[PDB]
């Protein structure tokens, strides 16, 4: 009908309830399930769907061998019904590529896939299921994007891309699209030193993205975007509760405008909801590997450099594998406020479970409740020995 | 369009005709069929569908091992087209959980799934395919619900939950929802001593639920609900024709307000249509196990403590397995009265058939006819030796 | 929109062109294809579909063993997209039973399935996908129907049933339904001595059915029905070109009102288009088994007892298996006249091919052309040795 | 809504971006994928789909043995969602045949399939999914057509057929259809000596087809059609950059009205976009086999007999297999001009890869960009050793 506008604020998050779970690897042990990674969730005005980058083979298929590799010509952004597994028969291909983002602006959906050699990649923006705009690599070193949904406001959907080194200063740009066309683009501003895989959400006409400093920070960079003025700024989450992975142990005081040193050249896509006292951070439990997952209420994490948790909820136990995590919200749900949601990628196979030759994942997603619900852990559930 | 109102009374039930049957286990022997249990049937204004709690694996899949277990993080309420089997590719996930109920109010469908640890479970009410309300456990001992459809009247859909001991007094509540929000809730009233898995239907602005006293009764408790006044009362079916399982042999006189003693701490979800002389009870043929299934016309069973059958129809022979059974009706069918219907879960595998390591089921459902149709038996049809 | 009326006459049939073919057995050798038999084709105002009675198992599945049996509780009328195979995932169940018919009246579709023991069978009429009317067996000996589509005119859809002996006089009735309700029923009139599996079509407000005299006739009985007056009459096709199977060799002169003697207690469902000089009969090539299939133009076959073919077209070579065949037409196609169509069931497995333990079929269907198209043969195409 | 009119001209083609890729053979190694060949892509006003001629068996199925054969009764034109593989469950059959073309005129789609013995083949034209017109063979030697989409203008959709010798003069006709009926047909005019498998596109009320001279030309014939006047003319592409296969090495000067001699009785379906300086030719890299694929910008190739490439883009490396290629465009995309697109069939199996007994393909398709995008190669991706 009409372009969606971010007119509400977030609901109070007192706990998280189970939203969707696909049990993809359990089911894929004996069904035609596609090998995937880098999944996310994204809603249209009438339906919410699971998304991920397919590897172009089933798990049980012989071509699953080698799916630890990130970029190839056999990957594609696919979407499928909520809580179903990504099967060969119920999956819709959005575009061809090895990096992506996608969002509905209220009228229709824009999907962006990037493909190519490391030094000659290109992004093709699809709108209403047709290619509309194409952007060629500007730094010649793996043009890449969010790996989770973008957000729009009155037709304008900002998207964060990064081109260049994964372990040094790189060239990050914020593009502002409207109906698939580029309205404008900015170079990154503010104090964030490196940006990768931003996880975004919007409320009260402002867009907040929590990204990943793959270079030196263990605290996460944040990009606040103004989709009307088409401007932005960046900094790091101030809290000592560190959310990247691998990372050092939490200190007593964090940093607001500099990376917190400790681990270099590594990380994991993550997110956060930054809303004053209504602030919740997500992180792996393990400081060493992508293992376990918990949500921690850390009042004013963004600005208070000594903020510590006042409440929490375990999502995945530290004995189970986790992986990427990002934000999304059903901006079209009935109600007075936006209900915050998130997904966690549960990676199985290589590199941790080396008995199999593949790497794939299942998904678990939750949404906030104003109630204080009891907690449960939500692991992948597959038994690797069944695949040997 | 508009909220459905229970304006008709039941049609005369002179016999039962075959409505739907999925042959899930026969077909699943060589197709990607999901392992399920606790199925039911539920209609929308334009289509009737099969529902059940998936175990998150196919029957032939290696993860089918162990599906005798009731609660895990891999279960989900799924729905699929009438008479089709629950396959990985044609199944729609309604919500994540190990206990459920669902009903269409005329405008849209409300689905409720409960998940969690035994001591910290929670129910999340979905309406129009979005989470709306969440209720946390109140007795800390397996919050659970109907396992068959709820019923609505003018927007109000009562749902019966039980939290606490399965073998002692517990805390049962009747919630009255309208568009996913709680309008009110009551503690159980009347003489029923224990309530579990209520099977409900509605006619002439009143809702009747036949439940299961898992503690001491072999006669079944009934809850009559008034969805306008939002009040209810309870008692037991008076008839000596006992319908729980396991149960003692039928006596010559039954009890109206007390459990009929004999078997303790066990039972099976069942139902009945209580309509004066137009009364039919369903029960397993075996008094010892969930074996066989028959419908018996027992005039005034609800109130006459010496009522005995005047007619009957065998649905499943006593040599074949049965299981749960519940009521539903297509409240949107053309016609002068509501046609009573029911389904029977045909459980295969553990515990009775221990040669396989899984537990699953198929479904058979019938609806009433005003004609006196000839009868046939409707067993599952799968040959277990084919799975060894 | 509105009830369809048979306002046109048939187009001139100068040859037959390929309409649809599913290659079900070839494909089912390595796909989840359902075992079927007794197929047919039937159109709705916006789509034409393949129909058949499923055996409730896939071909490669272990339960395929024994599917030579006609009646069981695992059969169901299913429909699926034109030229696709009947797979577990793309098949829609219409009703449960081992004998059926179905037709669209212009507003919606009526489907009828019969199920039960041989002596207590019953038909349940579904209209707009809901059960509406039920008819119990009247002769207590396998109540059965057409096995191909019925035809409607202004809301009224006559259906021919037979109850009683398959090899003696039986009780055949013509029911006239309108919106699933019985308007009236007649006992068979005219000179036909036995009626089974009628194949019907309609033109210029009249319905013609070519059936099967399983008792003594090798010439086929015809029932002409007047759907407005709700009356009918019957006779046999006069031509010496015999179309039942097994049958004697063609004589020089046929019979109009008596069965042509020769083979007793056997036959095959077949059809014909009887339209003066525009008359075409279908028959197996073999007089001994269901082998081969050809269409022969026999001017005035219905009334001329010495009529012989003036043109023909081979559909299936005599070295390939055939089986049932029936008529249907897309009454909603654009055009000045109705294009005659037909399907042939290509049976594979038992009894002829005894190396496998199953019996199933694929379908080939053609429609008339006013052109004189070249011919090709259309066999099933599967290699039985691949299933051993 | 209304008939589509070719009112725009082509967009400037500065490079090609990835549009769709199905990875059919990789996926089919462990999924129910149909064996195909002769694929193409074609759009409707609201969706673009992949098309191909199925062989009526899956790749892993035993009937895949022998699919190197072109014509049989088990082939059918099928369509399926863009970038999905042609699976048994997501594929829609358009018509039965071993040669085809299809196009949407703006209101609905016309599909044409040809089937039959070599000497008695016939084409049946379907419009709005119903058979409408039938054409019988005129030269009695494999009546055949485009193998890629046709194009329409104001209701009129010309289609090029060829009947007769594949290695001598034959009888080629251009039929002009409107709503499935023949408005008129012409014998081929101009200087083209032989025509096979034309690849067409339209812009500014004119239709251009690049075909294949299977007899003596290594330069390609072009047919320009005027869909309003219903007339046409033909010639050869003048450029020395030869695009058929197998072919001689490029000379310094080409021929405009005669076949360029060198290879006889062979070729491959190909295409080109002829638009003055905005001209791009597609060709296999290898001059000997269907190996590799590249696009070359050759300004004024159609008329300049010494034109050579000024830019290029490799699509498939010469170490990977290619095959047929053709044109299509989404005539319903938003925008000021038509974006040129094309697909390449990536053939795997026989005859080149003789270790397997089947022949099948996957598809890669690209569309033009006004940007100068970096390039990547897009091979099939399957490992044949996995099928042994
Ligand atoms: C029924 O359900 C309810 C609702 O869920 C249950 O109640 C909830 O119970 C939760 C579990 O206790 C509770 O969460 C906890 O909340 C406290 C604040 O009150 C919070 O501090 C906890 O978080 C710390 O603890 C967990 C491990 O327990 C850590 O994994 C987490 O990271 C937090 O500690 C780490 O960081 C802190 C800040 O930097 C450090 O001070 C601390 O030392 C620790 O650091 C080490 O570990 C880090 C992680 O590996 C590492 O990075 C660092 O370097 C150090 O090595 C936790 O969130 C909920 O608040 C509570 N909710 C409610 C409403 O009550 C109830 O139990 C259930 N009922 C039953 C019968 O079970
Ligand atoms: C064509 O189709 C028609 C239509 O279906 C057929 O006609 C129908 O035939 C039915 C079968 O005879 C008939 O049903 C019976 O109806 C009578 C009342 O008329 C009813 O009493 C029967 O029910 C008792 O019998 C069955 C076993 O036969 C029991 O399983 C059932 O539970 C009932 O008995 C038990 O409970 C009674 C009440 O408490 C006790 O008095 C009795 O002893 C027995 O108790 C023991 O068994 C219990 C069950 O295990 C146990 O819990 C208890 O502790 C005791 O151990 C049955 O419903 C239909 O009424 C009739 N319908 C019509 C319209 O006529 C016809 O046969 C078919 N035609 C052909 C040729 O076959
Ligand atoms: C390109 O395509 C065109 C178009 O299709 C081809 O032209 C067509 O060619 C057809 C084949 O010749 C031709 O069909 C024949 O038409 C004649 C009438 O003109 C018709 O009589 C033929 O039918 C008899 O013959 C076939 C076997 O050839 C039998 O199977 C059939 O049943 C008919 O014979 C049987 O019944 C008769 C009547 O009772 C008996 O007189 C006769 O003896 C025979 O009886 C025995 O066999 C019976 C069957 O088993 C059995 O029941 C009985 O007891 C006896 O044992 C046939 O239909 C088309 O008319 C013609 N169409 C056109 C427009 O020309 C052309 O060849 C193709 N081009 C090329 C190069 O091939
Ligand atoms: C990032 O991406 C960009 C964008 O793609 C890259 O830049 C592009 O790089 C392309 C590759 O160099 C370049 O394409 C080439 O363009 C030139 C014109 O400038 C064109 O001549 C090239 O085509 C010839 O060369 C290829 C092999 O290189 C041949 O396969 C092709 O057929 C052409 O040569 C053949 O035909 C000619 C004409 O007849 C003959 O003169 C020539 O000898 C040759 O003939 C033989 O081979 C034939 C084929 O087998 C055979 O039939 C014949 O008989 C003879 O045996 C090629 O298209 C793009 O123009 C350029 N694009 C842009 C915008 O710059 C950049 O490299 C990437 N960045 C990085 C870091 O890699
Ligand atoms: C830092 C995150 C993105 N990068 C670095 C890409 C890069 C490598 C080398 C040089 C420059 C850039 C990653 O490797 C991501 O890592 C991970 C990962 O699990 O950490 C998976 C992503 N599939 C991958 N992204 C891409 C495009 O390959
Ligand atoms: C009495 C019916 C519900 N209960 C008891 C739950 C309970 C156990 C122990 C203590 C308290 C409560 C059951 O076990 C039901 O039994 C059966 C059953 O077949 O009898 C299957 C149901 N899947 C299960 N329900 C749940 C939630 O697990
Ligand atoms: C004559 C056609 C219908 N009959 C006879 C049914 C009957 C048997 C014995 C006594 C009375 C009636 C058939 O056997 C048909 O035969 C055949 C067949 O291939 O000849 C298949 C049909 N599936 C079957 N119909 C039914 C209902 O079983
Ligand atoms: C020249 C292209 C079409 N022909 C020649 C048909 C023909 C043969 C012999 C005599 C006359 C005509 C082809 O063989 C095409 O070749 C090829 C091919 O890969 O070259 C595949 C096509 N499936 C096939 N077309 C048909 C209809 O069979
Ligand atoms: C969003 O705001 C714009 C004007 O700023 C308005 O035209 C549009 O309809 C609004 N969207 C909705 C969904 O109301
Ligand atoms: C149900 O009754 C309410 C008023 O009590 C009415 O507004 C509604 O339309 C009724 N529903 C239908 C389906 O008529
Ligand atoms: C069929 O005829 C009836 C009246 O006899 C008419 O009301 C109906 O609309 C007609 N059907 C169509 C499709 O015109
Ligand atoms: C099929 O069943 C029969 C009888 O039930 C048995 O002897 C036969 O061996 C079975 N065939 C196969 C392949 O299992
Ligand atoms: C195409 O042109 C015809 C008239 O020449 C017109 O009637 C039709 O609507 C046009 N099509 C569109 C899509 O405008
Ligand atoms: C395929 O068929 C040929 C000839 O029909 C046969 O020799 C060959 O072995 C078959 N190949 C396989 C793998 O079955
Ligand atoms: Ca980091
Ligand atoms: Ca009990
Ligand atoms: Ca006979
Ligand atoms: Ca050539």
């Amino acid at each position: 009908r009409d372009f969606n506008n971010l007119t509400k604020g977030l609901c109070t998050i007192n706990s998280w309830h189970i939203y969707g779970k696909d049990n993809a690897v359990r089911i894929g042990e004996d069904s035609d399930v596609l090998v995937t990674r880098e999944p996310y969730v994204s809603c249209d005005p009438d339906e919410c769907r699971f998304y991920a980058l397919s590897q172009g083979t089933t798990i049980r298929g012989k071509h699953s061998n080698g799916t630890i590799h990130d970029r190839s010509q056999y990957r594609a952004l696919i979407s499928w019904p909520l809580s179903s597994p990504p099967t060969v028969y119920n999956s819709r291909v959005e575009c061809i590529g090895w990096s992506s983002t996608s969002c509905h602006d209220g009228k229709t959906r824009m999907s962006i896939c990037i493909s190519g050699p490391n030094n000659n990649a290109s992004a093709v923006i699809w709108y209403n299921r047709r290619p509309v705009t194409e952007i060629n690599t500007w730094a010649r070193n793996i043009l890449r994007t969010q790996e989770s949904e973008c957000v729009c406001h009155n037709g304008v959907c900002p998207v964060v891309f990064t081109d260049g080194s994964a372990t040094g200063p790189a060239e990050t740009r914020i593009y502002y699209f409207k109906e698939g066309k580029i309205l404008k683009w900015e170079p990154l501003a503010g104090t964030a030193k490196h940006i990768e895989e931003c996880s975004c959400y919007g409320e009260r006409a402002e867009i907040t993205c929590t990204c990943r400093d793959n270079w030196q920070g263990s605290n996460r960079p944040v990009i606040r975007i103004d989709p009307v003025a088409m401007t932005h700024t960046s900094q790091y989450i101030c809290s000592p509760v560190l959310t990247d992975n691998p990372r050092p142990n939490d200190p007593t005081v964090g940093k607001c405008n500099d990376p917190y040193p400790g681990n270099n050249n590594n990380g994991v896509k993550g997110f956060s909801y930054l809303d004053g006292v209504n602030t919740w951070l997500g992180r792996t439990i393990s400081i060493a590997s992508r293992s376990g997952y918990e949500m921690l209420k850390v009042p004013n994490a963004l600005t208070d450099d000594k903020s510590k948790p006042t409440q929490g909820q375990t999502i995945v136990l530290n004995t189970d594998w986790s992986g990427y995590s990002g934000s999304f919200m059903d901006y079209w749900a009935e109600g007075e406020c936006y209900r915050a949601c998130f997904y966690v990628e549960l990676i199985r196979g290589r590199p941790k479970e080396d008995k199999v030759w593949w790497t794939s994942n299942s998904i678990v997603s939750m949404c906030s409740s104003t109630e204080f619900l009891g907690q449960w852990d939500w692991p992948d559930g597959a038994k690797i020995e069944y695949f040997l």
